[PDB]
């Protein structure tokens, strides 16, 4: 199965204005498929208004030296820390170059946030069925280590940080202006 993890708990009372602002950098990630070993850098700029999330996504494939740009949009759950989005493909100037494929979606759960750190989980789906998932440690600073509360949250779901890929050890290239200028 490409079954998504159980026991993924949304943070209680996430500060929305703080989390859904600025740019987040992935510092550590754990793809739950052990054979998924392509190296990636990830950053994004999530925004929220009227119960709808609109986020700009940036990935960089370290192996192939190719970047790609996406935007995602979807309703925020009443718990305020989980959303399911559909995504399109845009160029670096933000113009759509491929429309959203209706059969795909992803569900982001914000498990924990503390200081400059966060822990999220993403369940990818096709036609509403699980096709894979990943845990991501985020920071406002690319080079920073996570707050201990992020580790505490990992421990509750029987994960340890040492299992994660460390992003700062990769030769990343970022488009920071794409994210900085999001919804400007
Ligand atoms: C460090 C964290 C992450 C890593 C390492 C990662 C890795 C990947 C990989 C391996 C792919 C497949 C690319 C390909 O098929 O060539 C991908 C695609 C994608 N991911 Fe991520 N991901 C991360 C976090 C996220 C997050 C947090 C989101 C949403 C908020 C997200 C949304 C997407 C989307 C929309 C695609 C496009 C799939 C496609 O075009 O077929 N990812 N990512």
């Amino acid at each position: 199965p490409g079954e998504c993890s159980v026991n993924v708990i949304p943070k209680k009372n996430l500060d929305k204005a703080k989390f859904f602002s600025g740019t987040w950098y992935e510092t550590h990630y754990l793809d739950m498929d052990p054979q998924a070993t392509e190296k990636f850098c990830f950053s994004f700029a999530p925004r929220e208004s009227g119960g709808t999330v609109k986020e700009a996504l940036y990935h960089f494939n370290v192996d192939s030296k190719v970047s790609f740009y996406n935007t995602g949009t979807g309703p925020l759950e009443s718990n305020g820390a989980k959303y399911t989005a559909k995504f399109n493909t845009v160029d670096k100037k933000g113009k759509e170059i491929k429309p959203a494929d209706e059969k795909y979606s992803y569900t982001v759960t914000v498990i924990e946030a503390a200081k400059q750190s966060a822990l999220i989980h993403i369940c990818l789906q096709e036609d509403g069925k699980d096709i894979g998932d990943l845990y991501s440690v985020l920071n406002r600073n690319k080079n920073a280590l996570p707050n201990k509360k992020i580790k505490k949250a990992l421990n509750k779901v029987s994960l340890v940080l040492t299992k994660f890929v460390v992003t700062k050890d990769l030769d990343c290239k970022y488009d920071d202006k794409f994210l900085s200028s999001w919804q400007k």
